[PDB]
């Protein structure tokens, strides 16, 4: 039984889901981790965690500037983002 095969298998809010499940931490820390990778993973965003621990300046104020940057990231590099309704 698995996560999302992908950003496009997500939608910005499941994606949420996870990205508010870390900054809350909804964990063991061994579930932040889990997460962690996954970020990665889905993501295919090759900084992962960086957005996390390292932001930029679009990024602080809220999980919300790291689906923007996924969002932003996937677009710039010609990816599909999540779900389109």
């Amino acid at each position: 039984m698995e996560l999302k095969n992908s950003i496009s298998d997500y939608t910005e809010t499941e994606f949420k889901k996870i990205i508010e499940d870390i900054i809350n931490c909804e964990g063991d820390e061994k579930k932040q981790d889990d997460n962690l990778e996954h970020f990665i993973s889905v993501t295919e965003h090759p900084s992962g965690s960086d957005l996390i621990y390292y932001p930029e300046g679009n990024n602080d104020g809220s999980p919300e500037a790291v689906i923007k940057e996924i969002k932003e990231w996937r677009a710039a590099n010609g990816k599909s983002g999540f779900k389109q309704g």
